[PDB]
């Protein structure tokens, strides 16, 4: 649409009531952020964090005035620079961001590090300042993500760059990971929030039916039967909402057997 | 309610220029399309595979057929494999795979080489008690390492699968019914009662849903092409669907529920 | 493992404070079961079951002491009879539990129930269960796990005729087709059951547990990945190599660069 | 050889019977299948498909043609999108034609009519080329190949960008992300495309088509199977 | 027909060299892979997976061989798994057993168990005797076979029986097998051999080339890009003996460019 | 890591005993190097070439003092040109399955089944003067295995496709756009380079790289990706106490008593 609607003021309303490691906002317009807060830590997530985050998402996932996540670090240094060093529960955490039927946006500024790299990855889209880093730090501290850390890394930049960056535990700039197609954009650290708002009011102004239907069918090229599982999902909801698919319910109410006689069969 | 699913059927032919088989339609939704060559067993040469294509491409496309029938005339053959391309065959078997309605195999007799792979290749499959399968392929040098050894996997399993090709033995109704390689088995007489039976449970069903369990199912086999069946399934249903048509006619899409 | 341990009796202890639609069991030896009740209308689930089910099995995850938990129907005539979209999320929930589930079932699995039973690892059926879908002939379907995964467990031709007819299936029909792990009489269900759940108890959590994972990643792609390698992770904590790098530089010379 | 890649095509027009596309063969072995409603923006109406169905089985069958072109008419565009859903036909059409198939797109390439160009094999595009999907905006969506098939070609991150924003890409973001072949300039499309043409034309048929089975097979399970082992089989029909 | 099925078998010794596996060669083309530890039940150490090894692989590689046995020696084991008095190396035979191009048939007698029940799983076939037991152990000892010991087991005997297997360690008979699906046939213990060179005869009266395709086909249902390769593999074979594969080779000899314009372009 | 131990010179020590068509060396810090010595066929393999670097690469994964394999070509004219005028096939799921990181060090030609094998490694490090492509459709053959679908793993299927259909070269700079290669550099710098990866692989834990390559291999192999990752889990849950426990339960005896171990969510 027009850009001056894209980039008008947002507006934040807090929702962080009870919330320890993590802020967690909403905009009237339909988008809400969440934001590891641990900014001492480079925005470590400990197990509490995930809880929390679990939590934030759950309700993003079931409020209505929701159509886009956003998922960020407080501050200007990181995104999330892993799992803290001083149990695994942030592996529901990466299932819960897979099956959300709302687009989840990775918003980060500096470091994306080790499980925080796997956490923007999860993400459907990542924005990407102009100081953000990336990359994993497994093999270097004795550990791994050879789930979607793995597969689904290989999904996204392909298989020789998959193993370099696993392999080698290197740091990559925001221009390698544009280059690589890590990250979707590339923009100035002052306006990042500006640019990622943008991206999500472009998302907004689709259909949010639309925009399930495509995330459970992209994932449905890596996830076999739990990808079919959101992929019929969707179909069937979607069934509900036709005439043929009321049919049942109406039949129930009316005190009948249902007649499918009625309805034309398609080609 | 036995009845209705044992009624007698009405048989209207729709064979006007086919060579090689006969087509028909039956008042209740029901389009059977039988190789009409019991002179050589019931295989099939490539113009029996391009007429098969029009009728089932004929079946899929007419709004009173519900379910479609394969079968072989008379008694002996189902269809005993192959002799307008040397191998379209496997045109005529993907589609079978993205038909949006129930094929059904009704066998009598020998279902061997290709004729095996194509009562495989439906969605469900009658025998009658005389039936014989198997696969011949690997005697003559031949074969189907496509659907006729992954799909049949996806049926009997791996060891019965590797079996049945590497032996290729003959099996009767009462082995292929306890691998389940069909449905079930009916005394000859009683093959078309039996199939037409099952026929009307299906047609007493949403055809909507048939349609996308059936992409469903084949999805666990057919990956991205699966994929495509099914979502195109969804993508139909979506325009039906208000919001669908509000993009449509346009959009204000914020007066519909973002649904968790 | 001797039938004296395997058929002693059962101490079931409530846990079902706060549960409306569901009763919520433990016993001594690590039993958690799960009970849909709603007799009156033949045990289907609205959302309020399944959202109590979720707590109820989160718990059995969460808690130590369980290794085994049963799900079931109260009374003898229905395990479930499906819907009176939340219950996908309760699938998933059952697919990625580390600890093995085990479907009991008496009279009528059918529907979203019988996609239940199927998502359970093992069943156990009473003689007088009846089984099947009903999606095509109430205008509706499950195309997901209630498909591909039906397919997995019964083969292709199976599936097509369990979904397309909507027919009923008896235990006997069902054993056959390998859709239950076996049939007992009623009488006998909740026995045979603790007995299946006792021998489990008996193994390795930690290899049921990678089992089980490796069970399902061979149908859910990268989701299966996700596990299998999750509980690899969880592993390699557990040795010295993985503890060498929480422990200055790390060094992993020490180590063995295996064939 | 530069003389030989780039000599005059010789056309000959083989539209007969058609409303909505041109359809011509070349004497070395060139179809091409071009889109004739430009005054729409080449966007395709049931008939449409129904007559490139036709060309392209007809393309399929003639043992002259070895790669097949599909186009617009003009410059301004190549496809702008669309019984109602026989272009899934078309696609499982393109995806199992045995012979290399060369999306050749000038200007817009959108909706429906972007699926079509990745379905191809291969995509040259002019310099003028614009892409995207619009199915979020106007109420739609192909999550079939028009989804995983993407992902595929540009990666998730940037399959899920192109669907869920609904954007425009001009032809270089097109090329570095992957999405298409070359750029060449506009008064260069088809010269650049017969090239292409003609250097695959140079090579074995049936190592193309065993080789377009096996990169399918890597995304269409048994399907792709079943187009692998059906090429074996008229492999083991030229031995003994 | 029967009598040539159930003639006498001539076997010849190649067992130089090994300790715990016999090897043996019929006059028309049948190799014998025998594990030879009755005394453990044949259990097998790392030196038995070593040799077996070598075995297949001679038997792979001669011409002369169409089919291959596996079994143990005597009648009360065919296979009890690794030995509990002792690297990882079995893995390697299990690829080997996979990827031969030649049907592998598991001659069952006893037990077949742990990892000598995923051996057998791994044939192509399985002729068992009506004393043969089958079952995993893993659960039980503290182990597990995740790999083709489970994936593939699920697409012999399906979902359930899988997970039934695998969780309780149970026993299974031969009737048991047989239900299930576990096996292909059982006979009794006296016909076991005489059986089972009556089905590897049938195998050997078919092409050698179309087992193999078949084979690779059906591996191609499991394996990914590993099984493509199999499936590639044979259809670069069948390639080089047609013409049109032939011409490469002959522009080269006649110092010429190749020319492909003289082969139809079939539909 | 520090510049100054990355690129520290490098000992290389002969262990080429007995092969004809190829040198095999060991460094003392844990990289043995395979290198295909036919320079003057442009460094093609014939079928003696694949069983010594089938022996070589055996003999690297089977040393344990060995971290990282390179492979490469004698000379700086190629890498490897392919076959010569189906034994490569195993060396290739060797590659594959290879616990180690496999690393191409590609100056010059990487061509037809020579280029395959530079795919089949987990990365490669490319020269300027590198040159990549297929052969087999212009005269006659194909790769429809890993060739062809694991390729589009690294590039994506239109490059895929281009690169098959065609048959073109492409240059070190086209082969690093497209994702083909994982660095370009001087070809003076090429070992250095290389050897500086390396050694960046072998500071890291040699169990975290073996995992992370099979569940990369198993986004692609299917069951046989699943062998892999399985196996690694099966040997780390040796290496815990509740795996122990089975097999000191037998050595004491007793029956094993897995009460006493976590049941963890
Ligand atoms: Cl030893």
């Amino acid at each position: 649409p027009d850009e001056a609607m894209l980039y008008a003021p947002v507006e934040w309303h807090d929702c962080s009531e009870g919330f320890e490691d993590i802020r967690y906002e909403k905009s009237t317009d339909g988008i809400a952020k969440i934001t590891i807060n641990r900014p001492q830590v480079r925005n470590a997530f400990r197990p509490l964090t995930v809880k929390e985050m679990i939590q934030a998402l759950a309700d993003a996932r079931y409020d209505d005035n929701i159509g886009v996540i956003i998922l960020t670090g407080a501050g200007d240094k990181a995104f999330c620079s892993g799992g803290d060093q001083k149990h695994l529960n942030v592996l529901d955490f990466q299932r819960q961001i897979r099956t959300c039927p709302k687009p989840v946006v990775a918003m980060v500024a500096g470091y994306s590090i080790g499980g925080g790299h796997v956490l923007h990855m999860m993400c459907d889209l990542t924005i990407a300042a102009d100081n953000a880093i990336f990359g994993q730090t497994g093999p270097k501290v004795g550990s791994f993500d050879g789930g979607w850390g793995a597969s689904y890394m290989a999904r996204i930049v392909g298989q020789k760059k998959a193993r370099e960056i696993w392999f080698l535990c290197r740091q990559y700039d925001a221009k390698q990971a544009l280059d690589m197609g890590l990250v979707n954009t590339v923009v100035p650290l002052a306006d990042l929030e500006k640019e990622t708002v943008r991206w999500c009011r472009e998302m907004l102004q689709n259909s949010p039916m639309a925009l399930r239907c495509l995330k459970a069918a992209l994932n449905a090229d890596c996830d076999g039967q739990a990808g079919l599982q959101e992929l019929a999902g969707n179909a069937t909801m979607l069934f509900y909402m036709t005439e043929e698919g009321q049919e049942g319910r109406n039949a129930f109410n009316q005190k009948r057997q249902p007649d499918f006689s009625k309805f034309k069969r398609n080609p």
